[PDB]
């Protein structure tokens, strides 16, 4: 039992390393210390100083350098003894400061520690190098095990939703949020690579495999190297694992949100395209090229801008080659794989169309190459597609006239055609997977969303807008449950707001929000951003709380978030809410030969949202699903830290992580707990530590509720300071500090 087994790879790499002795004593110690600021210029940079001295209202205290300061005892910072250095729970710790709560979490990931629990969380911090706590054998020690019974680990809360699955039969939900490059999706993978093993059904799998193999396939297509992770997921998703009523793995879905079409026509510098791409170029046959016109990626447009054609020690072919074999488990046909690759090659010519003026304003192709190349593979008329492209014929009314767009006119419909493609043939792509893991039939479920936490970015648009709507709702079901959840706790034992206003400015309807006033200026074809933008102001400025008209710029504004205040960029958010495509490109399409591209454009459900509803519309509609559904489930939280910006193990970045804990829930849910009764204590545990505290108790003594008393009596505690709970001993900030700080 590696858990009792100290020298087990689960002890060192989980569990604090524990000496011979526990004893009280080990741990005294005089000095008292406390977290501050070196300067103000920072705020997250903290230094430990301790106090030599104080008054009835402040303290006095040496610096560093050996300088002497003083903090009023109101403002002050105060460092948990050292025995707390290190605990499995921030709960755990007596004074729950800011400092003191990124001091435990640093501690423990100079260990290599990347797991703790906050309360209601689990905090996860990204090594950025590798641990082997993954294995079966890792797997096999959390099975069955209660949280306060094993290390923390993605795999224990994991084991928790099990559990509470088949023992209360309501079904369960894991949230894991977070930062680009924070681990998110890696947890994520854990997390079914958990219950594929705890409720799988053995011998050898079959489902499973599928279920395994599902992510590889979507990863190739919605994952790109960017600067912030080279494994980027560029949408956002939700997996319901389901179970029958036995506890076996049934069936699983998978619901998309927002991907990232735009990185199919350009990329930052030093980013990349969709894997994919590359996986092709690389892995596809000397044979399949030469049916797909396939050249290097320098030789396309879509892949030769950013300057980055790989990923340091990724190999696209062998990658190309996980990729396919995916497809072959999940049930792709050899012929649908074709016109998949298809497409992913068309999408590439296309991309490398080159439109021309000079003969007037309106745009030509002298060259049709690239055209010729695309409408084959497609398998769809390249003088309609030019046409369609060039010359799209539009609706002036009782008029129905093909236009002479002129270059960029032309290049934006090209460009409108590509994203067209790849989004619904990613939808297309999920839908298939779902055919097949999908179950009408499921018992329960668990699921588990791997979606960005509030997004802050140098400049932010429409898509920062929604994952940031997204997540003033998922933080407001956290407070929600939080509450629940605390008032329980405390009514089991006997003892004792805020986002609306933000999800209103957004998705209001009456008074309408930005989204209301977006899709109205949607109906306007000439409006434009100023049109909108000065709507907006016209309803907030000076109006709503929530609102900010900016101090000078004309084409943004800004939003209170939970997370505090995101400016916004206006535009083309008319252009992103409409999401148009040209009819006569819709037509082109419908009569593709091939036998996928007819699905894209043929099927509504994927060729369309919803007359139809605008993109704003559909968003918040599954929004709203979403929440609808996690509302129905027993929810776990997991944040996912990145310990700083460059990607670099043993380097954990005060401000950077600082940064993260305020905006993700995780230190107002401390002020908040931290406000009551934050150490709750069982009985037994209290005098098994503090009886020598006393003249009068023994280690183990059968009256622990009795014994308790003793000490505290004995100590003189004030009584306001902790409460007498029915198998608990809660106590009030500082309290149990103090307590530890007294002599044997
Ligand atoms: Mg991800």
């Amino acid at each position: 039992n590696p858990i009792h087994d100290r020298t087990s790879d689960y002890h060192k790499y989980l569990k604090v390393k524990q000496g011979d002795s526990d004893l009280f004593k080990l741990t005294v110690s005089d000095k008292r210390y406390i977290w501050y600021n070196p300067d103000p210029k920072e705020r997250d940079s903290y230094e430990c100083g301790e106090i030599v001295s104080e008054t009835s209202d402040s303290f006095t205290f040496k610096t560093v350098d050996g300088q002497d300061r003083q903090v009023k005892k109101d403002d002050a910072n105060q460092r948990n003894p050292i025995k707390f250095d290190g605990v499995e729970d921030m709960s755990e710790l007596s004074y729950l400061n800011e400092p003191a709560v990124f001091h435990n979490l640093r501690v423990r990931y100079n260990q290599d520690l990347i797991y703790t629990y906050s309360g209601l969380f689990l905090v996860a911090v990204n090594p950025f190098k590798r641990i082997p706590i993954y294995t079966q054998e890792m797997v096999d020690i959390f099975k069955g095990r209660r949280r306060n019974e094993v290390a923390p680990h993605i795999f224990a809360i994991s084991d928790v939703a099990y559990r509470s699955m088949l023992d209360d039969r309501q079904n369960q939900s894991l949230l894991i949020t977070g930062e680009s490059g924070a681990g998110k999706t890696e947890n994520t993978k854990k997390v079914i690579q958990y219950l594929a093993s705890v409720a799988g059904r053995n011998q050898a799998g079959v489902l499973e495999q599928q279920i395994l193999q599902a992510n590889p396939i979507l990863e190739a297509f919605g994952n790109a190297k960017t600067t912030r992770n080279n494994n980027s997921s560029r949408f956002g998703k939700f997996i319901e694992i389901q179970f029958n009523n036995a506890g076996f793995i049934s069936g699983a879905s998978i619901q998309s949100y927002l991907l990232e079409k735009s990185r199919v026509v350009f990329q930052s510098e030093t980013e990349r395209n969709y894997h994919i791409f590359y996986q092709l170029l690389a892995g596809a046959t000397a044979e399949e090229k030469k049916a797909l016109h396939l050249a290097g990626p320098e030789s396309f447009n879509y892949l030769n801008q950013s300057g980055c054609v790989d990923i340091k020690g990724v190999s696209d072919s062998e990658e190309f080659k996980i990729t396919r074999q995916a497809m072959d488990i999940v049930g792709f046909s050899q012929e649908e794989q074709m016109s998949i690759f298809k497409i992913i090659a068309g999408i590439l010519h296309l991309g490398n169309i080159k439109f021309e003026k000079g003969a007037g304003e309106g745009a030509v192709l002298k060259d049709k190459t690239a055209l010729n190349a695309a409408s084959t593979v497609f398998g769809v008329n390249p003088s309609v597609l030019e046409k369609a492209l060039m010359e799209p014929r539009i609706l002036a009314g009782r008029d129905l006239v093909a236009q002479h767009l002129n270059v960029e006119k032309s290049s934006s419909s090209r460009d409108a055609l590509v994203k067209a493609l790849y989004g619904r043939l990613f939808l297309w792509l999920v839908k298939k997977i779902n055919n097949v893991l999908c179950q009408e039939r499921k018992a329960y479920f668990i699921g588990v969303l791997d979606i960005s936490g509030f997004e802050i970015f140098k400049v932010n648009s429409f898509e920062q807008l929604c994952i940031n709507y997204t997540n003033e709702k998922l933080q407001q079901f956290f407070n929600h449950h939080m509450f629940k959840l605390e008032q329980e706790e405390y009514l089991k034992e006997k003892i004792n707001l805020d986002s609306q206003a933000t999800i209103d400015l957004i998705d209001g309807r009456q008074p309408p929000g930005i989204l209301a006033l977006l899709d109205e200026q949607s109906v306007f074809p000439n409006a434009t951003d100023n049109t909108l933008i000065t709507k907006l102001h016209s309803h907030f400025s000076k109006k709503n709380a929530k609102y900010e008209e900016p101090r000078f710029s004309k084409t943004e504004f800004g939003v209170t978030h939970y997370a505090g205040q995101v400016m916004y960029e206006i535009q083309d958010w008319l252009e992103k809410n409409k999401d148009p495509l040209q009819q006569d490109l819709e037509l082109c399409f419908k009569d593709s030969s091939d036998n996928v591209v007819t699905k894209l454009f043929n099927d509504p459900n994927i060729a369309s949202r919803a007359n139809f509803i605008t993109v704003a519309a559909q968003y918040k509609e599954q929004l709203a699903s979403l929440m609808a559904t996690l509302e129905t489930t027993n929810p776990h939280f997991v944040r996912c830290i990145i310990p700083n910006n460059k990607q670099l193990p043993a380097k954990l970045e005060d401000k950077v992580v600082l940064d993260q804990l305020r905006c993700n829930g995780v230190l107002e849910g401390i002020r908040i707990t931290r406000k009551g009764f934050p150490n709750r204590i069982i009985y037994a545990d209290f005098v098994k530590r503090y009886y020598l505290l006393a003249p009068n108790v023994p280690r183990d003594a059968e009256d622990s509720q009795k014994a308790t008393d003793a000490v505290l009596k004995h100590l003189n505690i004030d009584p306001e300071q902790y409460r007498f709970g029915i198998t608990k001993i809660f106590f009030r900030a500082g309290q149990l500090a103090r307590i530890e700080e007294a002599r044997e």
